[PDB]
């Protein structure tokens, strides 16, 4: 009796650090557009919310903007998770799970999110889990070293990501490990590990 | 196919300004506890989120805390709107509609919520409308003058509300009028007006 329950096909989630090549990997499935539902680069939504760049505001002023930004990230993931499709396969760049277990968690650790903000978000995640169906059958984890991840972010040269230190990517990498390999976080899904260092 | 669709009885929403006597009115239905589902004073949740007083933080630092606070207000309203009950009647203090049309809107107007924060919240409200069933059959509008509303807030003497000016209550009153009498906002429901000046 959850929202979008029984309306979703086999769902594959593409995960990995910033600049791990999530979009590049999903760009290979481009020939089967009419066969597979492909939702790539949700970051473009976050860079342009009716003209407002939430990603830029988050990086410039985390103490003020990390909360509304993560809230919006959660929303867009949800809208993608529950989007209607007549296709037999759906591949998604990112998910609600990485937003929660990797990014929200690290922003709690580094002090970008105050306790009250972290708690508000966590209580939202718990309610979403009982109200909204999130289809997750397989997660492909594009495993990279923080050094290679940093290389790709530099080459793409998003103005918002120009101040991102290697320390930040090292933290996120370890959280990706905790969630997808070390199972320190609650998630019941099949994970395929890939060496994404080309 | 929305969450909690077809599981909700006749729902009455009690609305009105801060200190309009919403709880006092609902306290009269106290004898029929086993007959009517009574969810009063959701503000107590906001004053204590695992020990964090979000209401106090919002009033102390609106530019930083109005966003997470309204996000949590929305959540608690949703949890109350969709709460399971075997009773034939449900009466609710406040709703998701007043949080959106009165409080979020006024915080946008006074600059407590930046555009990006207002937009994030508004996009959440739009998605909630398609995903989650909100039962609303009758709204009882306890109509007060901002002066009488101010009187009651002072007598209750919530430490968080000690700095609330009459200007703020005048703004909220007019928004309550716009929504429930003047129909300035895209909404349609049964409204019973009451003179709550004792
Ligand atoms: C998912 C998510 C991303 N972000 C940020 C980190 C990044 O700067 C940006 C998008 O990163 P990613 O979500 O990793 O997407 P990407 O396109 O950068 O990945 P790839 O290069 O492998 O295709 O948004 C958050 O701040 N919080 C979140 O919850
Ligand atoms: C509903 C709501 C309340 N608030 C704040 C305003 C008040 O300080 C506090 C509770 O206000 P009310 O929701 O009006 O609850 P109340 O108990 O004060 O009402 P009454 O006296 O009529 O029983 O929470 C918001 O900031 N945003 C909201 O969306
Ligand atoms: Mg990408
Ligand atoms: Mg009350």
């Amino acid at each position: 009796t959850k929202y979008a329950e029984g309306t979703q096909p086999f769902t594959v989630l593409i995960e990995g650090n910033i600049g791990s090549g999530k979009t590049t990997y999903l760009n290979h499935f481009e020939k089967y557009k009419n066969d597979i539902c492909l939702l790539t680069d949700p970051v473009e939504k976050w860079r342009n919310v009716n003209g407002v760049n939430l990603l830029e505001l988050m990086y410039k002023d985390p103490k003020k903007w990390a909360m509304p930004f993560q809230s919006y990230v959660t929303l867009t993931m949800l809208q993608s998770h529950t989007a209607p499709t007549n296709k037999k396969l759906k591949i998604m760049e990112r998910s609600i799970f990485s937003a929660r277990y990797c990014f929200v968690e690290n922003m709690r650790r580094n002090g970008s999110l105050e306790q009250g903000m972290y708690n508000t978000l966590e209580e939202w995640y718990k309610f979403i889990e009982e109200s909204i169906h999130v289809q997750a059958d397989l997660i492909i984890y594009l495993r990279t070293s923080p050094e290679v991840a940093y290389e790709r972010i530099r080459q793409r040269a998003r103005s918002e990501e120009s101040c991102v230190p290697l320390k930040y990517l090292q933290e996120l990498h370890e959280l990706h490990e905790d969630w997808l390999i070390h199972q320190r976080r609650p998630q019941s899904c099949k994970v395929l590990v890939l060496d994404a260092d080309l």
